[PDB]
């Protein structure tokens, strides 16, 4: 009787699960919203510095209208290699945001110290790897909360809390090529093996090297650590990067997981649209919404506020034809990265983006526990596409206007701002705006004039 | 000198042969029509009970317009596993009809007894495997005839005879989860190994278990049986589910095989249309045509009659824009499962379906050796797509209206009937119909009012 | 720590490199135009005789509108097998032209003799392999020059010189199934091992067999020869047909290589169009342009002339909507195989083809060092598609009109000619043409009337 080879089965549910972390794929939690859970772990935020500049260059004539194709290829070649190290070292990639990603090693509190060594080692191999591209890495460890918010057809998750704030702060300090530990990570780690230098005006520290003791064998130490890793591929499946590669059809699980993934991606998953059409350099409008709270580490406070704000944001995006591309905590606040055009006639798309932004601003300002709303609106050519590895990848955007909109909303809090492309392009009369003082902004060479969107009445 | 790996070659001819059994792929018989051949073998009819109800449910809002995608995924996951057992145990899958299939072990008469043991063992492993889904299995054995009918561009085949009637009868008796043997199968089998219980008002029997004797080794017994299996993958190709996976381009063979496969499937095979678009839940009209004969086990009588009727059916389907989806023998008659919309404006599609049905009814009623024509017309949302395994799969339909149309044509013989969706929707005046008595029908909870299509004149 | 399998990565750059030889992929030469380089090697020109006739037949009704699909399948099945032998024996396939190809073993001068034995052995295995299809093979050896010409967005290469003329001459002598050596190849080869017969009125010779001496082991001899093969897959990559399968993203290299490949192919590479649509039997107009030089073996003379002519050809093809499909040296001249329709309204496409041909004729006639321009214009159904192996394939055309246009331009030099389909179809008045004497042409049974395109004025 033959025992013929069974082919890898690339079911829709498996393709869907490439877009999500094990935290959701295997999570099985309540479908109620907001939902909150609490755990501990180590976080790694990995940033490839330089793709934003490359993005601009790939619009140039030398790329012969294949810029988006070339950009995504060279980006995924590099990011793929990082994704593989993360996964082989046992991490769960939570999200991609442009040319960066955030990973988690969720473990019981006693195991944090050892896993910190695993993550440090991972970081240093990543730092080793391989355009003018640098990698910066921030690490944090401690208490983490997860929030899941949404409606009956869409779900979104976030991690929240001091370790999440720390991992942002750490990454923002890294010089090109640093690996930075949050103060708490440094406090919890195996200091006898981890050799650091100090950081100016900071309690965070920079890793110089690992100095294992005489009897230390990394392979055996890792093996012990894998006792605590619920989904580490093993035994018959030890040749796989993710357990989620073995998921089987299950209509209930697929119904739940598809709610996290945008419809145009589901269309490609279902082989109803060609792959190529989602990788593009297209003119869009970014609307970057920031919500600040009295206490942004307290899920049970902020969770309902985020859900409330989400319910309105989504109804208003539907009307003005925008989408939520990504949601994450900044150091300061919960941020919604929304996109218009991914389109109407262009004075109209611009105008809608602005009216949508004002409406979200007015509504969210009144939501209980939201301290401040800030929104930045910027327009230009940005890269849109699927970034990552075959087994773990996400739709995302990269571009100078994405970063500019983020910087605006942070440096001009409490108001709606827009750049001159948006100002000049909109259908709206000039006295709906106020020309603003030029601020010097981290990461930004020249914004051109910035404006506040004051709105219809005085 | 390198000996580099030669990749699997997924030539068009191999993709075509996934849609057909070895009985045709390797058959090489005359292109004349009707063509008839005679042999012996064992038949297995496997039915997954429950997908028809799931189909209805997958239209519901919770599936978020991905019902067809989810339906086909969960269906193929299960059916694939059945297909693999059939093939590993040496069977040839002849056809898929919705969530059921029919398989054949063609062998010389002396080998029937032993192969019956193979098929029984296969059935019991299938029954073992793994929604509210049950599998029922009927088995028959004996003389089988094959008919091939068609025109210069299209070919269709059928198996005919007492073993084919028996396998239908057997399957219809199975309770959820039974494996039933036809009387003749029971008569021919190795009764010393096969432990059965009786079936009420029936000579067919139900299998309880295998009870092999002391010296029996299934692996060695199977190996002996494979001497008689012309196309069992072996030697260099023992890791393949089908020999047809190794077929090589051959324009003559491809010309002959493509005639069995519908044009929209050939378009997908040739990479001229996206895969996804053939899996759909779409409103269609089913026209289920049943031809009854004086003697439906006699190929040389019925073969010309079927060909004659086919020639007219196909010319009329062309005019009214329908297609033949599947042809099979019922216990009572040869049945053509035709589909409209897989479309025109809807009072028109409905009207055409009805006029086409009357025309086929009038013509076929006069074909020599056709005793009765019955036709059921039902309209609604049905699943359309490719069902099966990668190596063996077919386009088919599943839905409550498909089954209702089959039940109508059987419970209201000698006339054309339609359901109320078709009645109410058609462009035709009411006195073209007669409202019928409500019959209680096996498998059907509520038809709603049924009608006879009386036609234009009184 | 797992070491999971890394999948083959089918990056865009790798897909691009399937369309090009190692001579370009690994060439890294100046982007200036013309560019010329000089080397030595052995050439093999392999022609599958008979596909041109099959092409016509595959338009017939028996192929049921799947002629193009069936043609490309049966062609690639055969050509693939030839490509694999070439590559395993260490050759670099330079180009495909219809059902023929040209391969190169570039080596230092001392190694020519031994490599000639490798190529002969390759030829004889190819000749062994496997419709009414015959293979003919011509071999040459000696000095070869390479020219790269083009503009800022498009690049084309050619090989030039006496060994290139010889390999054309050799192939044209081969009887169905011969392997022919150029005089110089015969002169340079290991005559003690190579058993030949003479060719009438020719110094070229025909191979009968290899007669290795007593101690000769082909495997060990080949192994020695591979010392001189820069890109022979080896060590970890010895299971690969080409080193180019391991190419990594590199935006600069991709920018350079994509310039050789047509835009519609890049669109398919980038998954923005279905594969199937490039394989077709479509009515086109072939414009076959031949440029003759005083000395066609002298790259430094002809290189600038070709570049000059290219610059004008391409600007005129843009205006009249044609494309350059392939460029090669004939025995007599540099030939540009251009195609219109791969379309406008048909009296217009025909008319444009003709006006484009006259314009190219007028311009190129005045280019310094171009002795004669001849152009043949023929219209009909021709096969268009990607021919070759997965790892090495090219877009090309095959058909009786392609060959007729080539024969016209050779048998009617110094003028523009067209066939009667083009004549009768064009929008142009009859006195723009001259009816020509019927010449008997090698390869052509019946042209129908031929015409010179005299042009607008007398
Ligand atoms: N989806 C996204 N794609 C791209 N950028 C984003 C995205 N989401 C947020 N950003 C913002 O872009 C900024 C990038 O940080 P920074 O300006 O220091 O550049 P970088 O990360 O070193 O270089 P590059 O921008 O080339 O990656 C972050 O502050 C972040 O808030
Ligand atoms: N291509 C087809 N797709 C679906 N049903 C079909 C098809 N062809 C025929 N049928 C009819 O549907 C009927 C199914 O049998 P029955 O009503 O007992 O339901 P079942 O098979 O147990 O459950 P389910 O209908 O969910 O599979 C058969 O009588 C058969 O004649
Ligand atoms: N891209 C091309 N596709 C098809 N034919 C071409 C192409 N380019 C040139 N040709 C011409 O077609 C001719 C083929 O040679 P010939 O007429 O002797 O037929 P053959 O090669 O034996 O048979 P077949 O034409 O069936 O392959 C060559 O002279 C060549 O110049
Ligand atoms: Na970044
Ligand atoms: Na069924
Ligand atoms: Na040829």
């Amino acid at each position: 009787m033959n025992t013929p080879k069974e082919e890898f089965q690339d079911w829709p549910i498996v393709r869907i699960a490439a877009h999500l972390p094990d935290l959701i794929v295997y999570g099985h939690f309540s479908p109620e919203r907001p939902f909150m859970d609490y755990f501990d772990g180590v976080l790694m935020f990995v940033d490839i510095s330089g793709f934003t500049a490359m993005t601009e260059k790939f619009s140039s004539a030398m790329y012969m209208d294949r810029g988006a194709e070339q950009l995504v290829e060279i980006l995924n070649y590099h990011i793929s290699a990082i994704v593989e190290k993360v996964l082989i070292f046992g991490g769960d990639i939570l999200k991609f945001a442009g040319d960066a990603l955030l990973a988690l090693w969720r473990v019981e509190r006693k195991q944090l110290k050892n896993i910190i060594t695993v993550v440090i080692k991972c970081s240093l191999e990543i730092h080793g790897l391989f355009l003018d591209i640098r990698v910066k890495i921030g690490l944090a460890a401690g208490h983490i909360s997860m929030l899941v918010f949404g409606d009956e057809t869409h779900s979104h998750f976030l991690v929240i809390g001091q370790a999440v704030d720390d991992v942002r702060l750490a990454q923002n300090m890294a010089q090109m090529n640093d690996v930075i530990l949050s103060p708490n990570c440094w406090q919890l780690c195996d200091r006898s093996m981890i050799e650091i230098e100090s950081v100016p005006d900071q309690r965070a520290v920079k890793v110089n090297f690992l100095k294992p003791p005489p009897n230390f064998n990394f392979d055996e130490f890792f093996t012990k650590c894998t006792t605590f890793m619920h989904y580490y591929p093993s035994g018959e499946h030890k040749n796989l990067l993710r357990l989620a590669c073995t998921l089987k059809p299950d209509p209930e699980l697929e119904m739940s997981l598809q709610k996290y993934v945008m419809e145009s991606i589901l269309k490609q998953i279902d082989n109803k649209q060609l792959q190529g059409y989602l990788s593009e350099l297209r003119p869009v409008t970014i609307v970057f919404v920031n919500l600040m709270f009295e206490d942004q580490d307290k899920a049970e406070e902020i969770g309902p506020a985020i859900q409330d704000a989400y319910m309105h944001i989504t109804s208003v995006l539907k009307i003005f034809q925008g989408q939520i591309n990504k949601v994450f905590m900044f150091d300061k606040g919960c941020s919604f990265l929304c996109v218009f055009g991914f389109g109407e006639k262009v004075p109209d798309e611009l105008t809608h983006a602005l009216e949508c932004a004002m409406d979200i601003f007015d509504f969210c300002s009144q939501v209980h526990k939201i301290q401040t709303v800030s929104i930045g609106v910027a327009s230009g050519i940005v890269f849109c596409g699927i970034v990552g590895h075959t087994v773990r990848h996400e739709y995302t955007v990269i571009g100078q206007k994405v970063n500019l909109a983020a910087r605006m909303m942070m440096y001009y809090p409490g108001i709606v701002t827009c750049d001159s492309v948006t100002y000049n392009g909109s259908n709206l009369p000039a006295y709906f705006f106020k020309e603003l003082p030029k601020k010097v902004m981290k990461g930004v060479a020249d914004s051109g004039p910035l404006y506040q969107y004051w709105g219809r009445t005085e």
